[PDB]
DNA sequence: GCTGATGCGTC
DNA sequence: GTCGGAC
DNA sequence: GTCCGACGACGCATCAGC
């Protein structure tokens, strides 16, 4: 209909084709996609947001259909499917600097408002384009928007980021409204909805439920549910959803699923976009579980096994029919061309009988003159892509805990109990390149105890606990977090926890803007008599125990850093702080750092010592800085590591 | 042709 | 990756 | 329990700057 800029998708009884800013036919505005967001932000419940979000997607559908996809991508903030690797190459960086030129202001200007505002798109919104002429371009349109977007991840190659820049600003000299704001927002790779993957999939089924795909126009059917008692519309919707929800968690490829919803509707597309090897699927994730009371708790009755939880990077290993292997990481993203030496062993590892198969492992390091496994950061080291196997340095051994496929069944529906006796009897073990997770079927709490230690002193994370009947299966779409994780370090009282001197403090952005998001902090180098940095910490405190620190902190503030404070390469603190608050710190293990100075010499001539996954205890209110965890505690603690 | 800063993915 | 908030 | 977005360390790949 008529301006976009009154678009209302939160509106009650909102009817998609006379409530639509836009005529049939036309491209759906940008603005629209921009304003749905607007209403998204302004509310916390989820399923308001799925509402508003399914409002527009039925507009889309009854008068736009090509548009369905783009809009659907902008909502998710993803440029296309994962496994094509589309990256924007832009950060804060780039975007802080397409800005300044936009709007004609110095760089540190907009960068320290960004900060202290903790959003790029308020900057970019309320600052005028020194390009703009008298009269504006054409108003953006969702597509023309994600296609600008395509268009910069695909620039490559020297002198590409001045051609990214000028497309950013030829997007932002055409904004209108809020639209800036979240072409900022997209391009920092901080959407900050409130809604993601799981509310955008709802949305979808519930809009093509609702307002069906491919009507003549005008559209006979406008809302389906409207015949429909309340309670009836809710089970039809909810079993809709499934169908959608199980299909994408098998394809998450909406290039795939999008044309085919629009073409044979969602009751068929299970028909057309099924699991196979070579399309990666979502994996099962694990639900942290603070104790083993808290596992039988969760389980009941059900058996479970229990299974080391390796500390490397998953693989997802795809061996097509046809001989072809793929590998894809946790994400979808195609790892095939990182591990040329594990393509090569696969005929080593199944059976001759075995035509095809999709396997779930954790590519762990493996030293093979100690026959030992090797820390995570000793598998970063490996090069990404186009590697050829002879350059390999690092060696990786796979721990295999499952079997999605095998010779054109897939298993997703098949309990655990099966599909381990399948991967146990068609592939073959070798030590240190493929080898089965190690793993105990009990119920008896001492000797499950026992093994999380066991697990522990043989370079494990801790256990990973999964059924083998009872709700066993790998739909994802039934429950994402199927299996459960226990590591010590998150019992209480268990675990590495040091007192760290809080040396600094970053303005914080979206949910943190207005306060303190994240705190450098020191441990203590009795040698030097000086604080050393160890690391950054953003995670641990409530909000109120935030709002605690925001009013202890702020007179601590100090203009310039002490010079008995080292920090050497780490981020400069937005504010420096006064040495004296202490915090009580836990992480899973240590690291040894190239840029935090803490313990430096110590363990390594170059690298100091950092913390994985450092997380907010308590305050220390009975410690002063001179008794805070030194560094040479710290470099004991690396040690024994072993 | 090299280095550092930036981006993005891994956990 | 950990964590807490909102539902 | 689900979903989400605050925030963490770290390394390769890339490209601006030299
Ligand atoms: P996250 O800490 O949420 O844990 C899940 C990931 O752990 C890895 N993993 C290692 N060993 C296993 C076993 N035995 N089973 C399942 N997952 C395991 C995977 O890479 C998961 O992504």
């Amino acid at each position: 209909s008529n301006d976009p800029s009154g678009y209302n998708p939160a509106k009650n009884n909102y009817h998609p084709v006379e409530d639509a800013c836009w005529k049939p036919g036309q491209k759906v505005p940008y603005l629209a996609v921009a304003r749905t967001f607007e209403k998204i932000e302004e509310v916390s419940a989820r399923l308001r947001m799925v509402e508003t979000l399914s409002n527009l997607l039925r507009s889309v559908v009854a008068l736009s259909p090509p548009d369905l996809l783009p809009v659907l991508y902008l909502s998710l903030n993803h440029l296309g499917p994962p496994q094509q690797g589309l990256e924007l190459g832009v950060g804060d960086g780039v975007l802080l600097k397409a800005v300044a030129q936009a709007t004609g202001r110095q760089l540190e200007s907009v960068r320290a408002e960004a900060a202290e505002k903790g959003d790029v798109g308020l900057v970019a919104e309320n600052s005028r384009s020194t390009q703009r002429l008298m009269l504006p371009p054409p108003p953006l349109t969702a597509s023309g928007v994600f296609s600008k977007f395509r268009d910069i991840a695909r620039l490559t190659g020297s002198a590409s980021t001045a051609k990214k820049i000028d497309i950013i600003k030829g997007l932002f000299v055409a904004c209108r409204h809020s639209e800036a704001r979240f072409i900022a927002r997209s391009l920092s790779g901080r959407l900050r909805l409130g809604l993601a993957e799981q509310s955008v999939l709802a949305a979808l089924s519930q809009a093509v439920s609702l307002t069906p795909p491919g009507q003549e126009f005008p559209p006979a059917m406008v809302d389906a549910g409207k015949g429909k008692t309340a309670e009836a519309r809710k089970t039809w919707l909810e079993e809709q959803g499934m169908i959608l929800k199980q299909t994408f968690c098998e394809v998450p490829d909406l290039d795939r699923i999008i044309p085919v919803l629009l073409e044979h509707g969602l009751e068929r597309l299970p028909e057309h976009c099924k699991l196979s090897p070579g399309i990666p699927l979502k994996p099962m994730l694990a639900h942290p579980t603070r104790g083993i009371s808290e596992v039988l708790k969760r389980f009941e009755e059900a058996a479970f096994t229990c299974e080391y939880k390796y500390d490397g990077q998953r693989a997802q290993i795809h061996a097509l029919e046809g001989g072809e292997v793929k590998i894809f990481s946790r994400n979808q993203r195609d790892n095939t061309g990182k591990y040329p030496d594990i393509i090569s062993r696969i005929p080593k590892i199944k059976l001759p009988s075995v035509t095809s198969f999709i396997l779930d492992t954790e590519a762990v390091a493996w030293d093979r003159e100690k026959k030992q496994i090797q820390p995570f950061q000793v598998l970063t080291t490996r090069k990404r892509k186009e590697v050829d196997a002879s350059e390999i340095q690092v060696q990786v051994c796979l721990y295999a805990f499952d079997l999605i496929y095998l010779n054109g069944e897939s298993l997703v529906r098949e309990p655990l109990s099966r599909r381990r006796q399948l991967l146990r009897e068609n592939f073959v073990e070798t030590e240190g390149e493929f080898v089965f997770a190690t793993s105990l079927d009990t119920k008896d709490i001492e000797q499950i105890a026992e093994f999380l230690e066991q697990s522990v002193k043989d370079s494990c994370e801790g256990l990973m606990v999964k059924t083998l009947d009872v709700d066993a299966t790998y739909e994802i779409a039934k429950r994402s977090h199927n299996w459960l994780k226990l590591k010590k370090d998150y019992l209480d009282g268990v675990g590495d926890t040091l007192d760290l001197v809080v040396i600094g403090a970053y303005l914080g952005r979206g949910k943190r803007a207005g306060r303190y998001g994240g705190f450098l902090l020191a441990s203590y180098d009795e040698d030097s008599e000086e604080l050393q940095a160890i690391c950054k910490l953003g995670t641990g405190f409530s909000d109120e125990e935030l709002e605690e620190h925001h009013q202890s902190l702020k007179a601590l503030v100090l203009p310039s850093p002490r010079p008995y404070v080292r920090i050497d390469g780490a981020v400069i603190p937005d504010h420096w702080l006064d040495p004296s608050a202490v915090w009580e710190v836990k992480c899973a293990d240590l690291s040894l750092s190239p840029i935090y100075p803490a313990a430096r010499g110590l363990v390594d001539s170059d690298k100091g010592i950092s913390l994985r996954f450092p997380r907010f205890i308590r305050v220390r209110e009975d410690k002063q800085p001179e008794q805070a965890t030194t560094s040479a505690q710290v470099a004991c603690l690396y040690r024994k590591q072993s």
